[PDB]
């Protein structure tokens, strides 16, 4: 689809079984979830940086996303972030482009 | 243009004779400038939220800004961020759209 950007370009996304929606979020390298996300498996500590600073974060690799019915894999961060966030890990993934 | 996104989405704006690069990003609903940004006329104090927390910010409006050579008008926000970021506000006005 083709998406202009007068709304938050939010998509329903389904990982680990869970549905829930996130923004194509072209200003981020990383996907990040809310903090109520449940993961399984092993993760590595992280801290990401933005706009008030940094947060801790969960990284958890090689996972796999579902994105308007595309399926991609990658590393997805989990943690205290105010929305859930496609990042350009994912964006290239499912062919993402920006157009004007 | 059309943009992929294995490489951060920067592009040369010209706002009030400065140059920088900044930022497209359709995750942000605002546009934001470095702190060294210097715009004349009067502001309205403002705070602005992300990963992280939130920053303080002077909202400026009607700010003739030149993305990639269109020109755009719009309020921009200058503040202690990270890095020049293009929101919606602006992007619509270039008509930039997200494709998958
Ligand atoms: C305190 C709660 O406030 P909030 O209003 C903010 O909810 C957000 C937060 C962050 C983003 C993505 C970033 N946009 C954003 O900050 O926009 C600002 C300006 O416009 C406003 O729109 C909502 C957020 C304001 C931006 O697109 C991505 N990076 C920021 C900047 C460095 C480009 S990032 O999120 O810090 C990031 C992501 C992945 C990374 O990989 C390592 C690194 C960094 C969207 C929405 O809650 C709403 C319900």
């Amino acid at each position: 689809p083709q998406i202009t950007l007068w709304q938050r370009p939010f998509v329903t996304v389904k990982i680990a079984g869970q549905l829930m929606e996130a923004l194509l979020d072209t200003g981020a390298d990383d996907t990040i979830l809310e903090e109520e996300m449940s993961l399984p498996g092993r993760w590595t500590p992280k801290v990401v940086g933005g706009i008030g600073g940094f947060m801790k974060v969960r990284q958890y690799d090689q996972i796999l996303v579902e994105i308007c019915g595309h399926k991609v894999i990658g590393t997805v961060l989990v943690g205290p972030t105010p929305a859930n966030i496609i990042g350009r890990n994912l964006l290239t993934q499912i062919g993402c482009t920006l157009n004007f």
